[PDB]
DNA sequence: TAACCGCCAAGGGGATTACTCCCTAGTCTCCAGGCACGTGTTTTTTTTTTTTTTTTTTTTTTTTTTTTTCCTTTTTTTTTTTTTTTT
């Protein structure tokens, strides 16, 4: 539900965003969210 | 087989006596290197300030706007009331 992946104390150092809430926008956005891929990378760094 | 001994022969040079001479022993007298004393200028040691690189710390990461979702403790020990058993 919250989306942090691991323990509720300790989800500081826990990844956000792996669980979300599903687009239910049409049937082309629902089907473009389940077939989702997240880079590990954050997204502040520079390089290209 | 020639060491050794005996016998004989020959000669060469160290010992002896005398004359000489010359070099050193001895004694003054002048003076100068040999030596006692003081010290040095290089050599090592120690500080002193810098240098140079490494490591650590710290701070930073364009702005504005609109929707949800989850959470906004939790176990763990102590206390306090209640219930049951016994004489």
């Amino acid at each position: 539900a919250t989306g942090n992946w691991g323990d509720q104390k300790k989800a500081h150092q826990a990844r956000a965003g792996v669980s979300q809430v599903l687009n239910r926008l049409t049937f082309a956005s629902t089907l473009s969210h389940l077939r989702r891929v997240n880079s590990p990378i954050g997204r502040d760094g520079k390089l290209a």
